[PDB]
């Protein structure tokens, strides 16, 4: 049975050139602005992104809700030989389509792809991938799940002074519980980047959150 995801792939397999990750973008792009809508893509947004990887320089990145492989694809790009990307991606049909995405951009010996639930798999990412410490995260899965991921990367020892946060949709549908979370909190640097939504004519935003390290216990 044919579906969304699986016509976005085709249609950058048809018109995108293999081992091109910009060409891929821009496929994906028009496809969704033309022929069908579909989560986790934008170039707007995008810029942002690119920005934030530039910024940064991360050699480790997690991403939590890669769906088709847009967002896996535009960092992947950016980053720098021996860097690497680990995606998360809790549908399996949407895992495999991330796959071949990636592949077909000629960006898999970057990319890592889990298929599995955020609160599953994060506490295995320093036993089964040898991770010790997270440069930044991107998050773009379940909105709910935004503020306990976070707790949890935090608990799991994932988190360094320095670790960049980026998370999307954070105004539509919104992410009011981790906004006020870690915009109330001394552990995040907040800063919010407003990307308008063009065809829904609605401002939508991405929240970039720099970890400070953990709040101290009193003293006296
Ligand atoms: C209904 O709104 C949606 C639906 C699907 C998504 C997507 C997603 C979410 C996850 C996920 C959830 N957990 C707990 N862990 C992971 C990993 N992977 N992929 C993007 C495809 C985003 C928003
Ligand atoms: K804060
Ligand atoms: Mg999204």
């Amino acid at each position: 049975g044919d579906t969304k995801e699986q016509r976005i792939l085709r249609y950058v397999q048809q018109n995108a050139k293999p081992g091109d990750p910009q060409s891929v973008l821009e496929a994906i792009d028009t496809y969704c602005t033309q022929k069908e809508w579909a989560m986790n893509v934008g170039d707007a947004k995008g810029q942002i992104m690119d920005a934030v990887i530039r910024e940064y320089s991360p050699s480790l990145v997690l991403e939590l809700g890669a769906y088709c492989g847009y967002s896996a694809v535009r960092m992947a790009r950016l980053l720098q030989p021996g860097a690497r990307l680990l995606t998360m991606e809790i549908n399996p049909d949407c895992a495999a389509i991330t796959q071949q995405m990636l592949n077909f951009a000629g960006l898999q010996d970057k990319v890592t792809i889990l298929n599995g639930a955020s609160q599953d798999l994060i506490p295995q990412l320093k036993k089964k991938y040898d991770v010790d410490t997270l440069d930044m995260v991107f998050l773009d899965h379940w909105k709910d799940r935004y503020l306990p991921d976070t707790l949890l990367l935090e608990k799991c020892g994932l988190l360094r002074k320095g670790t960049v946060l980026l998370a999307d949709n954070v105004i539509v549908p919104g992410t009011p519980d981790f906004l006020a979370y870690v915009r109330g909190s001394s552990s995040f640097e907040c800063t919010h980047y407003s990307s308008y939504l063009e065809y829904m004519k609605v401002v939508d935003g991405l929240e970039k959150a720099i970890y400070q390290g953990p709040s101290s216990p009193d003293k006296s």
